[PDB]
């Protein structure tokens, strides 16, 4: 069957684009509030540091 042969390899095709982008997405969005929390992180203690004054 050529059409179902054909079907399913732009099948995996969307698949493997599909899963690549959930990927990246993920890790670049995961990346994004690590730096949220690491400045959340650095004020907190420059505030603390300043408030023993």
């Amino acid at each position: 069957d050529d059409l179902f042969e054909e079907l399913e390899e732009q099948l995996l095709i969307a698949d493997v684009g599909v899963e690549t982008t959930r990927k990246i997405i993920t890790n670049l969005t995961e990346g994004a509030s690590r730096k949220q929390l690491r400045d959340a992180e650095a004020l907190y203690g420059l505030l603390k540091e300043e408030m023993g004054e």
